[PDB]
């Protein structure tokens, strides 16, 4: 191991800047396809994420073809109606007015998976909680999300669809699970605050309400 | 929605630096306690994580008392002893030589949770995949992990426990699930590559093997 310490004041600010300004993008994606060098930098970042027992359970299916995107867009439309039907009156009306994906607008989509059987018969760290491999994959997703923000690339997560239908479309095996569908594209404008707060779905919760000292429910 | 901010070469390099150098810390934690201000910045960064339907399902239990950490350490011991028992021969020997936690060395611990019942009866984006809220919580963790690296704070995830025992120790409710137990503490020494790779458990997988074009298994 080597010497380490807090980043410089400027470096530190940049990190918090990416965390503080990245957004889930749906409708502002620009049309230019991302270059191979850019994609390589993003995947490289996701690959540097931590992983239970250093399992490195992720895979990335790069989707750029119009037909595939349209196919997946259709899978989303199918499931979203079912989703909306779960709400009523104002909310349902509101839910239907929201844009919850940019699958056809974003020139690139990445299906991020978790190979449930990678790592052998037993994987370190997953022995007592079977979901640790999926969690590891989400860590890869957040790293990508942040690096993309720094690159001027917007990212959007779309979790509204029947997984079995996406797996059939991409040919994903039974032993592999889809953790996230990400829509990517350059963006020149962003919402200063979560889009769902701006459109009155839910507001930012007070952080002081979520932190406890030594025991649950104790401030 | 307004003009997006643009990152300079240095700002961007800082983000990648945090991503490429953060480590899962087990044994390099220093004893200097973290300031209240510092902790606040870390939780703030965590709270800026994306969350399905903007559910914001997380809670953070700050643990600093020796008795509590000793109990969690014992819970870890029991769990780790049964984990090792899932391995045999040489692997078992190596598994037993690995340090998989810094519960008693790190001056601070944070039990990160996920309130499964927050967001009401139906949560946007979680309608077709019930694990979306848990994944959201992981995003907050990764944000905290990166921010910590920038502040010169080491962070380690400990997943080897029996959840029920930890919940009992902290008085965590049935409707709340534990996603991660993090050990935090200043560090001035970090490994250059994953400790688990250095110690011969698993090596870094070739990224080229995990990336497919348009369809699974397709190069
Ligand atoms: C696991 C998970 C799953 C989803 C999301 C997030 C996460 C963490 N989000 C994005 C979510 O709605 C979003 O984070 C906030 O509403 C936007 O916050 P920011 O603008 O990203 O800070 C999301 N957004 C969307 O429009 N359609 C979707 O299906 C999903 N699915
Ligand atoms: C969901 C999940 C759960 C755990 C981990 C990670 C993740 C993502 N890791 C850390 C893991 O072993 C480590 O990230 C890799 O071996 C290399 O990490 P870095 O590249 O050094 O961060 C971990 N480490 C450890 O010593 N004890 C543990 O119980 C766990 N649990």
């Amino acid at each position: 191991l080597t010497a380490a310490g807090a980043f410089s004041s400027d470096e530190r600010a940049a990190v918090y800047r990416a965390i503080e300004t990245r957004r889930d993008v749906r409708d502002e994606f620009l049309p230019e396809p991302l270059s191979e060098e850019l994609i390589a930098r993003l995947l490289g970042a996701a690959h540097q994420a931590p992983s239970v027992g250093f399992m490195q359970p992720w895979n990335f299916v790069l989707v750029r073809q119009d037909e595939t995107r349209e196919k997946v867009w259709q899978a989303f439309q199918r499931a979203n109606d079912e989703a909306a039907e779960m709400f009523s009156g104002e909310r349902q009306a509101k839910y239907r007015s929201l844009k919850l994906e940019g699958i056809r607008k974003a020139p690139l989509s990445i299906c991020v998976t978790c190979d449930r059987t990678r790592g052998g018969a037993v994987v370190l760290g997953r022995t007592h909680n079977p979901q640790m491999d999926l969690y590891s994959t989400v860590c890869a997703v957040q790293n990508l999300w942040l690096a993309a923000r720094a690159e001027g690339v917007g990212v959007g997560w779309v979790s509204i669809f029947h997984e079995s239908e996406i797996k059939a479309i991409l040919g994903i095996p039974d032993h592999v699970e889809i953790v996230a569908w990400l829509c990517l594209g350059f963006v020149d404008r962003l919402y200063q605050e979560p889009e769902l707060a701006a459109k009155g779905w839910r507001q930012r919760l007070p952080l002081e309400d979520l932190v406890f000292e030594e025991g649950w429910g104790v401030r």
